[PDB]
């Protein structure tokens, strides 16, 4: 006898750059927590539900894994854009939902059931931009590009617009692409043109790497900030050697002295032979927060035994009350499941051997 927990991630579709990610963190999350005798000796069971890199797919494991599966909560799915078209199925359902990687501003308003361990661009992006001015401190023009088809790229577009105005920085062209382009050299250019000391790319993984490719090859030799969507291991293999140098803010350090965290790295060095990054952190961390909830209440009540409405319900209800100590430091939940974190990092990628290995390198 186990508890289903359901995983909505993108397993396919360029979104799988980030998603694997999370995967690869669930399952370790998984094989740690049942480890230790699951929920008091009840071990949980992850289903995965493939949500490709579409609404579409992402309503579809949605009410799959809410309907045929029987899931007692889910964490994902992958893109802030998903998470505002299939969320709201979990809302109807009474089905919480924690969103390991859905930082785009107002997901925990979506509803009472929907919350998420992924802090927000407002709190994170910043970071990168100080980090680049630290480096560089004479940088005056700024060059923004943002996918604006994306949810999140226009989320994390406004921070990082808004912060470099405010350090007094001169934004001298915002520059629209779509997250399925494969050509950007009119924008590149024309950045280009307006002479900038910084650019600040919102994307997601394929598409910000290619980016950053033909801004090299275009001459830009500035500096580059990548936003979350650029945030994975597997952007290495897009932008090769020409992401070497990329400043990207982190909302989880490998580093971090939490027994959790350990045992986390690890598990991760153990099977990837690289260090754990934020997107496997945060999955981790979201399944941590199921496991914990659970937890708690089968300890007043078995849960292997509560009706599945019920047990929902409960979890639900729990889970916005606990305090977690996690790969990503200690957390807790606002009431509408924004995620309570304070500590944040700038890592740059170092990328090696001609192009085809690299590692991010947090800055001190
Ligand atoms: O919210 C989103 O869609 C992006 C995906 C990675 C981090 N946040
Ligand atoms: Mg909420």
């Amino acid at each position: 006898n186990t508890i289903p927990i359901g995983i909505a991630l993108a397993q396919t579709s360029n979104v799988a750059l980030l998603g694997q990610e999370q995967v690869a963190g669930a399952k370790i999350a998984e094989k740690y927590f049942n480890d230790k005798g699951g929920v008091n000796g009840t071990p949980i069971k992850l289903i995965f539900q493939d949500t490709a890199g579409d609404e579409a797919g992402t309503i579809n494991a949605f009410q799959t894994l809410i309907n045929k599966d029987k899931v007692v909560g889910i964490v994902g799915p992958t893109l802030s854009q998903q998470a505002f078209s299939a969320n709201p199925i979990a809302e109807r359902a009474k089905v919480p939902v924690v969103g390991p990687s859905n930082t785009a501003k107002g997901i925990p308003e979506i509803g009472d059931y929907v919350a998420r361990v992924s802090a927000p661009v407002s709190v994170v992006a910043p970071n990168s931009v100080k980090a680049a001015l630290k480096q560089n401190p004479n940088i005056k023009k700024v060059a923004v590009f943002f996918a604006q088809n994306d949810a999140f790229s226009k989320s994390e577009t406004e921070i990082f617009q808004q912060t470099v105005k405010d350090q007094g920085l001169e934004l001298v062209t915002v520059q629209k692409f779509q997250t399925t382009d494969t050509d950007f050299q009119s924008q590149a250019t024309n950045a280009i043109n307006l002479k900038p000391d910084l650019v600040i790319i919102s994307g997601l993984a394929a598409d910000g790497g290619n980016l950053v490719r033909q801004l090299r090859e275009l001459g830009y030799q500035g500096a580059i900030i990548g936003g979350d969507g650029l945030n994975t291991s597997n952007v290495f293999a897009v932008c090769k050697a020409l992401c070497d140098g990329v400043l990207i803010a982190q909302a989880y350090s490998p580093e971090y002295t939490g027994e959790i965290n350990k045992a986390f790295r690890q598990a991760y060095v153990d099977q990837y032979k690289k260090e754990p990054p934020q997107f496997s952190a945060q999955a981790f961390a979201a399944v941590q927060v199921y496991v914990e909830s659970l937890k708690a209440l089968d300890t007043k009540n078995k849960v292997s035994k509560i009706q599945l409405p019920e047990l929902r319900t409960e979890l639900n209800k729990q889970l916005l009350t606990g305090k977690y100590n996690t790969p990503l430091g200690e957390i807790s939940f606002t009431p509408i499941g924004e995620v309570v974190q304070k500590d944040f990092y700038v890592a740059q990628i170092k990328m090696e051997k001609d192009g085809s290995q690299g590692k991010f390198t947090f800055l001190k």
